[PDB]
């Protein structure tokens, strides 16, 4: 039919056909897939060349194109909504159109589908895309942020080794820990996250780029995808890429994708617990716990605030990446879209608000030892450490007089009339000591 | 060109000032800040707000009409671009209401009147009651004006093809396996009843969709306002939109401590979800082939045929059910006196409004209004399964019922041509009285 | 061990019930005892009903009734030893019923045939169902509204006793100006009071029942007014209202939305709960470290470690269980977009989990209003010193001594730790525009919180 | 019918006969939520890990030898399965398990007072503990077990069943099906090779996870320090659990405060299982559509009776529940606060669930449906023949005008692409037969 298409656009038929059949949510492809849609077809453009399928004047122009796309020189020429056909066929063809009317500036002639989408199909080539931009924003990313969140934590665990304060087990008074032992368990949560992404890798890696339009490779050369991954794995410097271990798991499955989705939201698990732990530290200062003084941006815990939102949305993804996930058919998952869309976010969401948190609430905030020493020494006691003193027997009877009369460990010792040449004051006071009693 | 503010630097053409464009820098999170609706409703609130204040006398006159001309052109979609704050923000949203009352007074000083963005913009209010009111504006304005009418248009389609389809009998399928007939209207008939009660679910949540904090400031108590400012403020508010379900809380501390109303109007959607999902995948199945699949359908040609609409709306159900996975989450974990999750709740629960509407239409229009049925070969296939040879039993007992059917099957032949290929025909059974046997139309029973 | 197909001797199950034991040895859990009591009621029901139209024998409808009565009793809750994670029709489980109402007419010298007489003018698709939207529907009317009603109750006696109990307010978990102890559990109150419109407001689909339609939802092999006659005496007998004929029928048996629907009103108070809970125990939190604002009462020992310490064990009980109602309503939500042209095969899943969710909500709030709200004890020294001490409470001294004293007020009471009262005193502003009784007068906490 | 028992709390009357006493009675009480509770996996790890905590108290000299064997040998009973009726608790309790774990200690003390030891519940049955490092210890150790013993041999039943039958079918060439539309040959058996990566990748999910799902808390005691235990209580008794199970997998933490303060492992393995249930749900829809039928379906194969797909209804219906049980189990994971998580029954509930749910249904499924599976070959084959989407490598011969004609008329006439071309009398000019049948030989096509 005929089909009006702006003046400045690179796009052609095909995508301004979706742009008016996909009017869903208004917004379209995020910097990371157009980035990653234009590496492939780089990649894809050299291979051909390389295998003589290919005229080496339109491989040229192409690799040329792709790397201006690939550089972000053309995300405003990406229009179509996320919630297009599930294959993400529309948005791939979006690409070889743009690329078709960039290389025309160049006075070469390329045919969208015949040329930039020479060996590939609607079907292998958007979710190849997707882990492309799924693995790179696991490695040169959020696994960078996370190591930041991780150093950031690990510090003040040094740096508050020693200062006492009071455990609390279900919200309730216990025996003593210190600030910094608690945040040696916040960084070995993030420590443990990272540990979680890297173990998604070897799945989240696998492209099923050769595969073709159900898996069996048909019309594309036997080695196009582990040539394809090794042009890949050369440009952007992730090793992690790799070809899928069955090409026919990897186009009627994203499991992939739901995979590093639990990896994620795990790691938002960990991150509200932290938040949490951190905001009610920082409550107050007058009707609060007042542990801690967060930095300013009576100061609103705001930080926290935007990552436990944050870790909100990553379990709100998750549950959308795995209902697309299950609901493949045959040889095509046709949920791509919505999943690239929902995996990418959640990753780019933990990575900026990691390096926030980490930066601007962590490393700046301030202990406050004399109160935090307070609750410490309002915690509850225990009598073994006198047992070495005043003997098994007598230890039982202090803790029975203590529970019965509601009095101190410390102090039922010297109202029995303890002290003497068994037990000192300075050694009641040694054996019972705060900082001792928490191991640090 | 960049302006200087006092130090902050902010765009020459921006009409926000220096309280957004620290939340700016704070919170590059996302790179996505309100939506249109959100941006609308926060407009709606803040010039009801100034009307009432000048009603009471507390605010002049002059002051009033700027902050209610500015609030109009937000309102009406004019400064979308001036509300660059990322979702992911201080959990009551203040800076969004501070970026408004900023927006508000920079589009009042070209007009020549001063405001203060606090102590006129944000007279009578709170950083806390404000945001949940517009996106309990927003929320209810996207179920009523544009859901439901949305979901009305779908089951009309429905409800449209279920009558044309009245008498095109077909096998019904259970566990997917061949059953007695049913009709394809019967079929779409229940496809149009779940986008009725679809509709029922939405129109049931509104009497606490529809519920406004405005008035209980910063903890609940009306403390620094009027104590009838709520109710003034939600009748100009219903006055001006003509929604009337736009209410005052019942209870202004629930309201405030709490969005459970969001998480009541996302489970309505969550369930039009589920009855899309079904829908949806069952007229793609239909259409399957042309040849190894079901054929029973063929779905209008867009992008033979892939079901492009059925994927975009299985798509969108499943970003609903995200989506609601998130808004339940931030729900159950406000603590006393605010929920301070809100931000990212309106954005869910607003987002799941719009891709709900604007796909019920797309699938009305552009995929069921123009389905078209293979009706002879459904009536063919119906009149040769195996299903329906049990009103034979009572004629030529089930074990030669059973050969019949068996027979049929093999040899790809109707029942009925079936029996008489077996000379079934006699004084036992009629052909008259095979054929009132198997009459597959009549045993779907249609009303 | 009678054979048959080897069966348990003191079982009243049949040879497809022995069958469906061993073809599905996947949870090791059956049906609950509300599923086995709708089943009961329903194919009572039906015989009452076929009896009715004469298409069954008196004394064989009799013997049914009879039978199905005893099971709705609970006088057979080990009878059904088959898995939830059956075929999704819930077929198994359908015969099952009929096969143990068959042995029990046996015993009286009455002979049944589970399919011809027990299931007469029913199908394997829409009984299972039925019985599901009997139960759920009469767990959400007879417990768990009335447990619900009772915890409101609760929640607004305390909210009554603390009506002047004035306290700081907490907003981001920050000092905040004041509220009563009262004001927050009316909003309490105000949550359950929701959820139980909430639960009200799912009845109309929640009791929908797709008995009629058979295996398609066409009523083919059933007569036209089975539906509405079954339901009839289900009404009457039950005195359950709320249960009604499907206003489609193959909408019906084709889905089970009203399912998804009514598990969203469950998930809302869920939430509702979580909150609550969350509150009162930080509220009670301590009660030296914590904010010791209340005192739950003791219902155990809380350890060994620490003999003294007795924890909210309540609160994590009602918060365990909201998470428990959050994951059943996923599992029903993804069982319920997936059912497939005239029947969705989820039904047994989606009932396992919905009727957990009322059980578990309806123990829980009774236990929580019970054991927890109606003990509660307020600090209310503790809370109102605070609050007198609040810079908060600065803002209505702005027009007698000016915003910029008021602020100094406040950072001096708050250094000093001193009330704002005594701090306005030891900085001598009490002269001639502000006497000692109009300084008391807005410095008046309780009025601060404006309670009605 | 009862006898008087008494804790801290003051006095409390249990059933005579019951082994358990007052603090087991108390929630008994306090809880009556869900009539259900701990699982027999769960029982046995208490029992495990108290007999362990015993044997190490007493190789320390902390604990009486007489008092040890006691407890070790009370233990064991438990362990097998002797008592089980005597753990009555709610799942839904105090969310430390604290009461699960006195119920441990009370029922031990209880059968080793039949044995003429006087043994105290909270001094030697729970000597270096406390509930708070006891019960997700259990937990863990149940969960690991779980993983390594009954679900992984169970996934490998399934991967090696799915394996077997994309060897037998390796050359029953097919429609392939995109968009639930036809599209180029594929085989039987190449589909069947996908699902069993699924299975394959599903046993590397698992596998992944093991190293922090293994982890254990024991040796924390109140709130991960460590006071009031020995210093090497937790590597020593993690020894003995390991010599007793042969589970390697079990390891102290890595760090203390971590495994009490937090269940992030049991979130991480729930993820792994949702992933599981994600791809069975691929596997059973894709083999109860292709068993569809017999006349109006896709009738590529049929299933064994045991046709309604019943075994993989029964599949979907449970990775449902597992989804269902992944989402309770992360949002307990989330809600810890400071020293201690307190959603661990609820969560060790759930992810114990998953892993029997899972670890049944694909034996069952492996055995009972997959190995069945027979195909409809000769049909699969015509249909492949028949279908438009391979007259594109006749494009070249024959033009695009006339190969849309020959699609067009083999569906109409239901007739193969090879006879249509044929019929429309295209052989010879365009192409001869010894090049029709290279270009639409469906095996080739398929690369198989
Ligand atoms: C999706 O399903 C089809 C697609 C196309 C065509 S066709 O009309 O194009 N066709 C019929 C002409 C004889 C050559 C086979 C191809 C037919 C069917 N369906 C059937 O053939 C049903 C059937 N009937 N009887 C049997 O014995 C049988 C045995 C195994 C599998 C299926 C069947
Ligand atoms: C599930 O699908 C089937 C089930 C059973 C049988 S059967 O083998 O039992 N059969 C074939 C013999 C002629 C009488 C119809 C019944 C056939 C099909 N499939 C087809 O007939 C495919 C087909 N082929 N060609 C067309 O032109 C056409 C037009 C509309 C719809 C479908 C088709
Ligand atoms: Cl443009
Ligand atoms: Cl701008
Ligand atoms: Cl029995
Ligand atoms: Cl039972
Ligand atoms: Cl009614």
């Amino acid at each position: 039919g005929e089909v009006r298409v702006p003046a400045k656009a690179l796009w052609r038929a095909q995508t301004q056909r979706a742009v008016e059949n996909f009017p869903i949510s208004g917004r379209g492809l995020e910097r990371t897939q157009i980035r990653a849609l234009g590496l492939l077809k780089g990649a894809c453009a050299q291979v051909n060349s390389d295998l003589g399928l290919l005229a080496p004047e339109k491989a040229d122009a192409i690799i040329a194109a792709a790397a201006e796309i690939a550089d972000g020189q053309h995300d405003d020429q990406f229009p179509i909504d996320v919630f297009q056909t599930g294959s993400g066929t529309s948005s791939n063809m979006n690409t070889n159109e743009v690329i078709a009317s960039i290389a025309a500036k160049g006075g070469v002639t390329l045919h969208p589908n015949d040329d930039v989408n020479m060996s590939q199909s609607s079907n292998d080539t958007f979710p190849t895309a997707t882990h492309i931009a799924a693995t790179e924003a696991a490695v040169a990313h959020l696994i960078p942020a996370l190591q930041q969140l991780h150093d950031a934590l690990a510090a003040k665990a040094l740096d508050w080794h020693t200062v006492v304060k009071s455990g609390r087990t279900h919200l309730m008074d216990a025996v003593p820990v210190t600030l910094g032992q608690e945040f040696s368990g916040y960084a070995r949560q993030i420590e443990a996250g990272i540990e979680r992404v890297r173990a998604c890798l070897p799945r989240l890696g696998e492209l099923a780029i050769g595969g073709t339009a159900v898996g069996t490779g048909l019309n594309a050369p036997d080695d196009f995808g582990v040539r394809v991954v090794a042009v890949l794995v050369a440009q952007t410097g992730l090793s992690e890429l790799r070809t899928a271990a069955n090409s026919f798991e990897a186009q009627a499955a994203r499991d992939g994708l739901v995979e590093a989705s639990g990896a994620l939201r795990t790691i938002a698990v960990s991150l509200t617990k932290i938040a949490n732990d951190i905001r009610w530290m920082g409550s107050g200062p007058l009707t609060g716990l007042a542990e801690i003084q967060l930095p300013d941006l009576k100061v609103n815990p705001v930080l926290p605030e935007a990552v436990t939102q944050v870790a909100a949305q990553v379990i709100g993804n998750d549950a959308a990446i795995a209902w697309g996930g299950a609901n493949g058919a045959f040889e095509l998952n046709v949920y791509i879209p919505m999943m690239a869309r929902n995996i990418l976010e959640s990753f780019k969401l933990l990575t900026n608000v990691s390096r926030l948190f980490a930066q601007r609430c962590i490393a700046g905030l301030t202990a406050n030892v004399e109160h935090l020493r307070r609750l410490a020494e309002s915690s509850p006691s225990i009598v073994t450490p006198l047992n070495s003193a005043i003997g098994y027997e007598e230890a039982a009877a202090v803790a029975k007089q203590a529970l019965k009369e509601r009095k101190t460990i410390r102090q039922t010792v010297i109202d029995r009339g303890l002290i003497g040449d068994r037990l000192s004051i300075e050694d009641l006071d040694r054996r019972l000591d705060v900082l001792a009693m928490a191991k640090a």
